[PDB]
Formats: structure tokens, sequence, C-alpha cells
């Protein structure tokens, strides 16, 4: 099977290698304005397959994404100095306008997996573009953030975190979500379990999590300059689940009729996904809180999008 | 690592081979008074070592056992003409009053693992005869059937098995319990997931994965004499478990205090398994009559192991 | 994709579970005369599959190997009692006069792998009975004995079995021929290397180690009454060379045009093993000790061939 | 097990990504003077585990490096923009002085893995810095071209890379050595096993594979601006054969009292790689025109060696 990858800058190229490394396809194919960045990264990522699994990576066209199940969008502007968040996303939004139409010509089959920031955002772009099926186009939303949310819970619980079912849903970034009330571990509500276990999770720990999961983001731009790693392995995830029609559930985002009354948003919930994108929602149980949080912050993505034309 | 295997029939010497294709332990010592049964099983597995991973597979004494950090207790006898249920039972009974001590005394701080049938039987004479906390005791118990469970379930509703969550407690056995009411899927009621899904389980469709489940064991044997393909795996699965200190949660056999009313127990129930056994046990919520099911089992269990002295 | 396996008993449920834990395919069928035996060696295999890999392993009918890319032939008879060589060979050659029609009938484009014994009689007797080119029928021959040899030798010499190249060639069996001539480590002579490292290679050490290859089945035979499992892992790593359509060289028998002046025999030489079977010999040197046990071997093969008609 | 890592920049950061996407080590400590630079990477590749395996990832200072087995020592300084050759080389060289007792201090039994370029030359500062035995100190050296050449190689003659036996030799850079006189596959001369399978490899495709080869590092250093994800799955497994004790032959670079007549220089030659470092040198066959080009490959590192005091 063939992944695109359109965007080979430190995001689009770690999922390259992350793909490469764990040997999720045969062929990965790296499309770039940048022919000789797309080049070099793909004959960097080639050196590396000879100590892991034999994949094919290689820069190529749009046209060289034929019969690509998936295609990674990671493509984006740098931000040029004296621009706003607005004039970047305005940018980006046209990047994309180009992107997503010659990704289709080529492969007009293929899911496509929206990683730009803001990926809400840019997932509703994406979907409006393709003139695709809502479940065709899905974004990589909380992934990251709801396995950190498990890890750091199995951590605090001591136990497995494949264990542990817990969610962090909405918008990803500042105002995302993270459901305490209905997560659970072996079945049994958590709070319930932590209690039991001699393990309880007081509002002191529970903000440490909190901090934990939510600050991710921030911590690692101050101190690298930009997030790859972790979102290059996530995605690397979602294309095996596509490519091998897994029918497993993860926290992502997708166009999303109605989300606690808010119409037509792109946003993270629980979706079942395949060969052919999300194919379901799995929405869980929500405290007061939990529910109004979402739907503000529903509320506001609707706005942020309809404002920049979509 | 080292693992140890007491008992180099079709049950060990499949549980030898899933550990070497699997990779789980550099170092498998199998262990049988049968010598040249247990040398011929090590050296045809040995012979496949080279087309999957470098473990060293070989026969040895007790004293060969030390360092082992899990030991695989798959001993017994064949039944012979004219024998009842009961008096094999006894004879098993003597083989563990004769294995135990002997494997403690080389590996001292090993988790003992117990396979041989009944297993919840066998599971309270180990524990009984070794001294040891209840943890450090554990029995396959349920683990296949809590995996065909959820694997049907999985099938039938076209999702991911690893985000079905369903489980088989009880006897392994006749006995053994069904857990639909509490079974859950994304976090959600199964049966609102399957609605959901327009995947509804109707009375036939349940009827269906109850036999496909329950009377597994009874097909195989009158179709080959015996099973041991899948218990071989699904003791490799619980032996990486206790090396990798996973702490994951599986439907094993341990001895319990108390079980619905019934004191001084082993069944199998949703466990927290390590590096040092079970340490933790995770109650999911029954309907009336699946307690009484399991109250029933447990009883049943209870009475057996008292009348063989245990 | 799916493989096929013809004969559900050690040697072939073996390698159905090898294929199984390792992941080689998404479906294997197992078709036997004894319909129940396949059923029952089938369902115990697929409890295993949770604790391992996704793989649908059932028992079929030959009609069910349509689109198998590779089907191994493990059919054969049990040799009675005051029953000659010849008539043995003579039953199992009547058996792959049924078997080999019908797996093509309905797998036109199978890669046929031999592993019933004698496996180079039988691979002789697959090819002429097929009608298809030499390269689609593989017998496992001497790969066990390969990997043995080179096992021996690096744990002599304290280096990785991959840095070990030496072969077994010819007849599988107490007459196949160990290649120590041209056996090389990391591309140098074997004895020099074996100096140079101050672990020499004795006349007694040599010997030893021709024991431990070549006495290895009778040893097992003796303690366990058959051999299987270090075979069904054997031809598991030939399965997903075929499928992978690796080209990797592999000790493997086949139709030869002529060995050492003998004409039209099948036998192990190191072979490249891709989807189409057997495309290309790596004749390595030989010595004339060595040659004339080929040669003399040869020449045995192709009189069992001539006495059943091949 | 703990393998630690000195300097967290690109190549330093892509090792333990691929340690931790590869599952090699249990624990994986990233060591930096920029200490929020190591936190950042070490928690954005944390945020990667849970999609791939259980790797404790994290940033710590030298005395965290305790227990480790082995030490990748990918340290150095970002060449300022205006410096010079041996500017970068003097500087890095101070860094070397810096870090390798401070990483002896805390883990004494470490095997050091040098990556920093020019590798030959840091390998041989951080081999006299130690005072460690010759075999303790390993640098990456021509592992990538050595990989890349037998690709390259296998797929002319569309053979599986793992059949082709080839070395790339002596400095990591524009004076290594393609060795084509003595590579086989399957045990047998390349150059003449390549005609006899109609894949003659003539002038022009030895002339584009040497390009393809010695000119990788230059193509990716001019489209990306630094080279670092190839080495990083190099190290890996150069990493993985020291934890595993594997003893397998690599193209590695290490201290050597005489190559050619030049005396006490670090370059790459075949050598086996275990627990306690390098422990033995495969020297193979050459023609004239390789062994000057290897004399003239070991002057020019000695000279350099020789510039920085070493």
């Amino acid at each position: 099977m063939k992944v695109g990858i359109v965007g080979s800058g430190m995001v689009g190229s770690a999922t390259a290698y992350a793909l490469a490394l764990l040997g999720v396809a045969r062929e990965v194919v790296l499309v770039d304005l940048d022919r000789k960045l797309a080049q070099a990264h793909a004959e960097d990522i080639l050196h590396a397959t000879p100590f892991a699994h034999p994949v094919w990576v290689r820069a190529g066209s749009y046209g060289d994404l034929e019969g690509a199940r998936a295609v990674v969008l990671a493509a984006g502007v740098a931000q040029r100095p004296g621009e706003t968040r607005l004039q970047l996303l305005d940018r980006n939004a046209q990047v994309f306008a180009q992107v997503v139409p010659r990704v289709l010509e080529a492969a007009p089959e293929a899911v496509l997996l929206v990683a730009t920031n803001p990926v809400d955002v840019m997932t509703q772009v994406a979907y409006r573009l393709s003139a695709l099926p809502p479940g065709r186009v899905v974004g990589s939303g909380t992934i990251l953030d709801t396995a950190r949310f498990r890890a750091l819970l199995a951590e605090h619980l001591r136990v497995a975190p494949q264990s542990v079912h817990a969610y962090v849903l909405g918008e990803h970034g500042d105002s995302e979500v993270l459901v305490w009330s209905s997560a659970q571990v072996g079945g049994v509500p958590l709070l319930e379990f932590a209690e039991a276990r001699g393990r309880a999770l007081s509002p002191e720990d529970r903000a440490r999590i909190d901090e934990g999961v939510r600050r991710a983001a921030y911590r690692i731009i101050e101190g690298k300059g930009a997030t790859y790693y972790g979102i290059g392995a996530g995605l690397a995830r979602l294309v095996r689940a596509i490519l091998t029609d897994e029918k497993g559930v993860y926290t992502v985002s997708a166009f999303t009729p109605e989300v606690e009354g808010v119409l037509e948003v792109s946003l993270s919930l629980p979706r079942i996904l395949g060969a052919g994108g999300v194919e379901g929602t799995v929405y869980p149980s929500l405290s007061p809180e939990e529910r109004e949080a979402l739907r503000r912050s529903a509320e506001i993505l609707k706005e942020a999008a309809f404002a920049l034309g979509f």
C-alpha cells in the first residue's frame, strides 16, 4: 500500500520516519513545493530502512500519489514577520485551496489526514474543499492529548495504559476537555477504581495531570521551538488504522453535523476509524461541566471556521 | 530473563513454542520427569528459533530453573482406564505436591502460572502448597474464553477487538459466566453501541456467541483429542505481562478471600498482573443473574477444593 | 493474503500455528480428509490469535484454497508395520496424485511448498504432477539443518549466527552434505576466522557439530515420536519469503536440470526464493569429498524417482 | 536496561526517537547543557510512545546515566554562522573533554558509542580521553554507507539485501572505500554472480552506485541542512547489538593499532560488536587499488587526529 505526505517539514518528515521505523506501509511519498527538501528527507529516511523495515520512501509530485489509500496534510507556510494568527490562518487556508484539489486529482479515493494547526479549523477547511463525504476527512485532533492523559493516569494508578479508558475531546488546544466523569479502568469508573486501589485522585492530583496534558505543547515549543516527534507517531498510528481497516476508536477531528446544539463544526470525539475514514461516533456520558465546556468550545470553533469562510 | 515450564506435554511444549516464536524471554527451560520427552520437544523448538528470535530453549532439572521470574506449571498425569475424575484430581494434586516445593527451592522469587486442568482447583492447590502470598500463584483461568467473547462481539459489531470490553468470569468450564450486562464498547453500553451501529444483538445472536465461547473446548477435543495451541499462546502472553511488569488486566484465576459470600476460593476475576503476580482485583458491575451464577460457581469450586483437602 | 495447508496433522497444524504467531499471512486455510481434525486444529489456533496477531485460521475444502499464493503440502500416510520403503513411497505418491491437481484447480497461481517426507522425492513427485515451471514447486529440504549448522558454528566461534555463512546441501537426511570447505564468517574462510579468534575448529569439534546437525531428527523422534515444531517455523519463513517476494537465499529442494552430472533430480541447493518460487541457484564451491557425497546422493534420489516413475 | 544519549540536538533526539519506536530499551536518558532542549525533546518523544512501545524517555544529568550499558555521544555545538572546519572540530574536541569523564564517572561500565562528525576523529578523541580498552569506544562509522551499498547492489541484482555481503571501509567521508572485489552474494563473488544472473554491473552502474553511496550526505545537507534520520536508526541498531551482546559484524570505527601501515588510527573496519564493545576485527580481502585507497584514507584520518592532538 502507499501513503502520501504533503508538506515535508518537521511534522511531515517525522511522520514519514515513524511510518518507516514501524513498517506501516510499503511505499511513502513526500510532496513539497521545495523539491530538494522532500528529496533530502526521503533520502535521509531511506538510509534508516535497512535498520528497521523494507519501506520505499521517496519524494514526488502530486501525480505520484496515485493509488494512495491515505494522504497526510502537513502543509503550511512559515509565519512571516509582522503577521497575525488570522493573517497566517488565511495563508494556510489558501495553501489548502491548492493542495486539496491537487491531491484528489491524483488520488480521488484516498482518506485525507489533516495535521496542520489549528487542526480543527483546517480539518473543516479540507472538508469543504474536498467535496467528499464527511468521514473521508480526518484531523489528528486530540489523539496525543488523549494518549498522554491515559499515560499519566496509568502512572498514578499503577496500571497498564492499555487498561485506562479516558478521553480528551473537543478543540485541540487550551480549551480541550478532559473527560474525568466517564473515564474507566477495566470497565469500572475511574475515580471509583483509584480510591479503591488506595490511589485516590485528589483535586491536586487532577490539576497536576491536567497541566501535564494541556501544557505539553507549550513546554515543548519553549524548549525546542516546535513539536513533531509525538504527532509523527500518532499520525503513523492513524495511517495504520486506515490501511488495515482497523475500525478502532480514536479521538480525532471530523466534520460533525451537530454537537451539543452547535451545527456543522469540526472537533474531536471518539470515532471508529477504518479504510474509508471515520465511520461512526461513540459519544460518551458527560458531566454538566464537561458538556458545557464542550458546547462553548464547539460554538467558538463554528464561528472561527465561518469567519474564515468555511 | 529466564522462564521455566514444568510438564513437557502438549500444553507445556506449545507454551515453550509460543514463548520462542514471540520472543518473550531469552531462555526457556522445560522440566519433566520424562527427560527424553522434554529433550525432544526442546530440541525440536530450538530448531525453530533461527526463523524467529534468539531464544535458548532447553530441557533441564528443577536446579536449572534458578533465576526464573516465572514458572509455568503444566504438570500432571494421563487419566488411566477405570479412573474417575476425582481419582485423577488426587493424582495431579500429588504431582503438584512434589513439583511446587522443588520449583520454589530453585527460583524463590518466581511467580507460579498454573495451567493444569481443572485450573481453578489446581491453582488453589498450588497456592496452599506454595506458602506464598496469594498474588504469587496465578492460574490461566478464563483468559481464552474472555478473548473469544470479545472477538465474537467485535466481529458482530465490525469494530476493533481492542475497543470491546467484555469478561468471562468464575470457573473455567461449564459454569463460567459471560458478563453481558456491563460489557462495553468504546466506553458505552454494549447493546446501546450495537443499536447506534446498526448491528443490534438479537436473542439468537447472543445464543450463538455463547455457544461459540462455551463449547469451543468441547469441539476441539472431539476433533483432535486435546487442546493446547490456544492456551500455549495465552500463557505466553501472561508470562510477558509478568516479565515486563505490565500491570495489565486479565481474567485469571487466583486465591480470593471472598467472592459473593463464598470464602477462600480460587476462580477468575479481572486482575492486575505484574512482576509479583496479581496485585489487584477489578470487580465489574454484575446483574442479579450474573451474581447468582458467579456465587454458585464459587460455591462449587469451594466445595471441590475443600473435599480435595485444600 | 491467503496461505493454504493440505494435511492437518502435527506438521501442518504446527505450520499454521507458526504462521499465526508470526503474523505471516492474514488468512490460513487447513485442508484435510479428516474434516473434524482440521476444524479442531483451526479453532484451537484461532483461540491463540488474540494474543499475537490478527490471523484468520480456518478449516476448508480444496475450493477454499482459491487465490492462495502459497500452499504447503504436508499430506501423507503413516507407515504400516512390515511395509517396505518403496511401498510407503508409493502410497504417499498416490496421495500427491490426488492432492496436487485438486490444489492447482482452485489455485492455479499457487507456489507449492512440499513438506512431506522424504521431502526431496516428494518434491520431484509434486513437480512432475504439477505441469508447472520448475521453480513453482519447492521443498523445505535442508533449511533446518543449514540453520542448525550455522547456529553450532556461531556458538563455537562466539559470533552472531547471521554472520556465519554455511550450508547443508543435497538429500535431507543422514546423507545430507555439510559444506565445510567454503563456509565463511564475515566474508572470511571459516577455518582462518576460527584461528584468528582463538577458537580453532578441531577434528573433534567438527565431528560433534556434524552429529548435532545430522542426528537431530533421530533424537527428537526417539523422544517425541515425531518432529514438527522446527519445520513449522521453517515453512512459515519460506511462506513469508514467497508472500513478500523477498528473493532471499535458502537451501531448499527443487527440480534441477543437472547436479554434478546427475540429470533431472530434486534436492537442496542455495536458491533465490520469491513470489514465483525459486528463481535462481547460487552454486557454492565444493571440495572433492563434498561433491562426491552430493553426486552419490543425487544418484540415489534419481533412482528412487525412477522406481516411482518420476 | 538503560541507554544514555549526551547531546540532544537532531542526531541525539532522532536516536532517542528511533530507540523508542523500535523498543530497543526500557529507559532512554537525554543529557544536554541546554536543559530545556533535552526536556523538550524527551517530552515530545514521550508523546509518541503510546503509539509504539512502552519506553521511558526522559531528560537528565550525567548522574541519571547511572548503570547505562551504552551511552551515545552526539555532543558538540551548532557551528556558528561563520566558523570553519578545524575550529568547530576543536570546539567539539573540548566538549568531549568535558563529556567523557562526566559520563564514565556515572556509568563506568558503559560502552561509548560516538556519533559526532567527523565520527572517526571524534572516536579517537573519546578513546584517548576515556583511558578505557580500545574496544569500549565505538563510532557509528560507515554503517549507513555499507547498508546503502548493499541496498543498491541488491536492487540491481534483484536479490534480498540480507543476501548481499558488501562493505564500505575507512573514513566515513570523501575517502571511504567501497569494497567491490570481495563483495559476495549467497557467499559467492558478487561481480561474477551479477554477470551470471544477467545483471552485470557496467562501468555506468558502478559509477551510479558509487555516487549514490558517497554523495548521499552532500545531497541531504544541501536539501535539509543536516542529516539525522538515517544515523538515528543506525545508532539504534548498534545500541541493540550492545545491549543484547549480539556479537554481530558491523563496519564501525574503533582505535586500530595498525592498518595498511598506518599506526594508531580510528576508522571503520568489519568488527564484532557485543556487550563490551568491539571484540574482534574481520579484515576482508582487498584488491591492490582498494588496499591503496584504504591506506590513503587511514593517512588522512591520522593527519586529522594529529592536528587535534590525539
